[PDB]
RNA sequence: GAGUAGUUCAGUGGUAGAACACCACCUUGCCAAGGUGGGGGUCGCGGGUUCGAAUCCCGUCUCGGGCGAAAGCCC
RNA sequence: GGGUGCGAUGAGAAGAAGAGUAUUAAGGAUUUACUAUGAUUAGCGACUCUAGGAUAGUGAAAGCUAGAGGAUAGUAACCUUAAGAAGGCACUUCGAGCACCC
């Protein structure tokens, strides 16, 4: 959901520091696209779906980072609530 | 008049030069640079003159150019 | 403020390598090669020998080609000492603008 990335308080975006984010857990809920490379993605979905976090999948990695407040794009971005 | 190496130019009778690129080693992270080493050339082509022709002579082709009614000529 | 190129498929900063390397020296060492030079005088042109070649003049010996052999320095290669760097991808964190043009 774009609508609950463009809200939020505490987000974080790109997928190495949401990995880092990740061995913390420290995140409520993470989001990422399906459009970008599986070598990227696969990497995140595991360890969230390892550490029992909500998984959720977008269209483009382009309007997500868009909602972000980035102006390129990501591939995944998770909100550290 | 122009024509020579991949290319840009030189060379005005003593066997073909420079850079830039291609290649090797330095240098296995991948490069790039760099430092060395190396390779490559019917001088547009065939004659001719000469011990010898990228040079000069004649023929020939292309192209630039200029004279011309043209065929042709000059650089 | 205007215009493009790129950026969470990671901008840019930093570190880490890079590396005590390439290199400048101060030497040491005296072979490999690399290139440079062969008195005068003919002579445009000459390290020496071999083999061919091919040769007009000058010449004791000539310009092509292939080997082989000599001393002079100058190199780069093994050491030692003192100095001795660096850009990019990629690593490693911070994580968003960097670059060129009026």
């Amino acid at each position: 959901s774009y609508d609950k990335v463009s809200q939020a308080k505490s987000i974080i975006i790109g997928t190495k520091q949401t990995v880092k984010a990740l061995k913390r857990g420290s995140v409520k809920e993470v989001v990422v696209a399906k459009d970008a490379d599986p070598i990227l993605t696969s990497s995140v979905v595991s360890l969230a779906e390892d550490q029992g976090i909500s998984v959720s999948m977008v269209e483009s990695m382009k309007k997500l980072g868009k909602a972000c407040g980035i102006e390129v794009g990501a591939a995944a971005v998770a909100i550290i609530l």
